[PDB]
This record gives C-alpha cells, structure tokens and sequence, in this order.
C-alpha cells in the first residue's frame, strides 16, 4: 500500500473509518459521531500547525486506513512532544497497515525536528502494546480507570519513542 498526505476527496472516505471506530471500538474515546464538516475543520487546523494525516491506498484510490498526530499537552512547554493516532479499515485489518501507517508518521515527526512521539493505549490491548514496543516505545505510564466506555472504567497506557536522543538540549 502507498501512503501520502490527505487531500481533500479522501475526507469522506476518512469519516467513515472513524465514525465506527467510535461506536465499535476502544479505539477512540468518544462515542459520538461526527459528520464531514467536522473533518474538514480538522484536515484545516492540523494544515495550519504544519502536522500531517497520512492516508494508506493502492491502485484502487479508496482509504484502507489512515494516520495523525498533533498537539499531547496545549502548552508552549511541550511543543518537542506530539501524540499519534492511527485508524485500519475493518475489512483490511490483519494486513500490516497499522505497522505501515505509524513508521511513516515517525519518518515525519523526526524530519520535523521533533523530539518525542506519545501513545496512549487501552490497558488490555496487548497486540497494540507488543507492536509499538517493537517499533521502539517504551512503557512510561500505566493509570488505573482514567477513561470509561461502554459503562465501564478504562486503564491507559502510555507508551514514548525519543526521535532524537543525542540531542541534549532543544
């Protein structure tokens, strides 16, 4: 699969991907959906702050997945520190494309001149733990019921990769 930034004709494509995610998964912690204009306010903000949403495709056109990441605290202190989000569709998953869409939203963040890349995971998600270690992470939180969904309590992860560890000051 090929992946490149977002244009605008891959807006629907992308709504569609996250609107379930919201309802189905643990994925995302919202559970309302959202409707197109409301990407198209996002795919705006993230031009504007100069990050990027990756989109994975092939031959066909159609988004099999895509991938963000921006701001992990609203303060200027942490303008070296971003956190990512990546989204399959669900006729496409077992395929790598996670793996795919997160390693090339690194090769940005780090051409960017950023010094760290933040993961927040649902607790019991041990697949999506495993792989991100693999990729470089490392555990640097484990808080208990900070999230709910579905009428229960949820347990975040945290999880760091240093872009630039030679880098003794910014």
């Amino acid at each position: 699969a090929s992946i490149r930034d977002a244009g605008v004709a891959d807006l629907p494509g992308i709504l569609a991907i996250y609107n379930d995610a919201v309802g189905n998964t643990t994925a995302i912690w919202n559970e309302t959906p959202v409707d197109l204009a409301n990407r198209q306010a996002w795919f705006d903000a993230r031009a504007r702050q100069g990050y990027p949403i990756l989109v994975a495709s092939d031959a066909a056109g159609e988004v099999l997945g895509y991938a963000s990441y921006g701001d992990w605290r609203p303060f200027e202190g942490f303008r070296g520190t971003v956190e990512h989000s990546v989204y399959v569709r669900d006729d496409q998953r077992g395929k790598g494309l996670g793996v795919q869409l997160l390693q090339a939203l690194i090769e940005r963040a780090r051409a960017q001149g950023l010094h760290v890349m933040v993961a927040a995971i649902e607790s019991g998600n041990a697949a999506s733990i495993g792989l991100h270690r693999r990729l470089g992470f490392e555990i640097s939180g484990q808080m208990p019921q900070v999230g709910q969904k579905f009428g229960r309590w949820l347990d975040l992860t945290f999880m760091q990769l240093n872009l630039d560890p030679t880098r003794s000051a910014p």
